[PDB]
């Protein structure tokens, strides 16, 4: 029945949290839903400083080594620097050809996905909906003067709602 | 007030508050409470699982036969489950001799059971509290219904998570 905003509907949703009317853990799933709108993805990147990378020309024994050392699933690849990043290369795909002769042969370029740039204030309900529509749930977050920001993955948008997992 | 915000809710979608979207994810935070893993989990019949005695050479080969990143781990029908094994571990295994060498179960992960009735919410509840990620729903005499994932829930959120 009632007409309300949403400064209002947040209000109410504090006030039946401290009325246990609904649990601490759904508020603030709710809540968070409410503030990805609010959120740019900069504020839940992985900055450019703290990320791992790797050359287009390396092999595909170097991306193993990577995936063992810094235990990263999925790493952004680029050719001359950081910021001239060419795409993005998954370890699972390793996998497919695990064979300690074929790894030491071919070029982590070879199974290199083409990159997907958000400029550093996309919002985070944007960044949800683009990810999920697009079978690589990882975007290049790219500074106002076309430099690499950072990189997010559609698992911070969730743990955004959620909280961590993992 | 649990049905008052159940109705202010859709009352904010129509006052402008609110997107539809974003009042659908909010009604499916509400649902998750209301429904249980059944509806949602992959069953028997759809399952790809593994030996614990099989060599990890087997389930690499499974795994490119199949693509199923995470495989119940059984023993001897697929109705006594005793772990998952997550083919990302097979990543930290010598091509050459440390597969022949090992065994599934020297990669599994020690198995969450939910029944077959629990809801979503407590599902989610329990999984990001034990830090698993996919569970064994059982039936009522300890058979296997099916298996369920965290992904699985957050979809039912969000909606479909298309790799
Ligand atoms: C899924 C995530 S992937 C991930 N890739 C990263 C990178 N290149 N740099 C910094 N943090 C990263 N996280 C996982 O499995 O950890
Ligand atoms: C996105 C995560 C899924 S996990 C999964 N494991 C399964 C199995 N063993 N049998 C049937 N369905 C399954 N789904 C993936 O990696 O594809």
């Amino acid at each position: 029945t009632p007409l309300v905003s949403e400064e209002e509907l947040k209000l109410i949703l504090a006030g039946a949290e401290e009325s246990g009317a609904i649990q601490p853990q759904e508020e603030e799933m709710i809540h968070s839903i409410l503030e990805l709108e609010e959120t740019p993805v900069r504020e839940i990147m992985t900055p450019r400083v703290e990320m791992v990378a790797i050359e287009d020309e390396a092999t595909l024994e170097d991306l193993l080594a990577l995936y063992r050392e810094h235990r990263y699933s999925r790493v952004p690849v680029y050719r001359e620097s950081v910021d001239h990043i060419v795409g993005v290369a998954y370890a699972k795909d390793l996998l497919d050809y695990y064979a300690e002769e074929d790894l030491k042969g071919r070029t982590v370029a070879s199974i290199t996905h083409p990159p997907y740039f958000v400029p550093e204030n996309m919002d985070a309900w944007s960044l949800l909906k683009e990810l999920r529509r697009r079978k690589v749930h990882m975007a290049i977050v790219v500074d106002e003067f076309g430099g690499t920001a950072g990189l997010v993955i559609l698992e911070d948008v969730i743990e955004e709602i959620v909280g961590e997992i993992y």
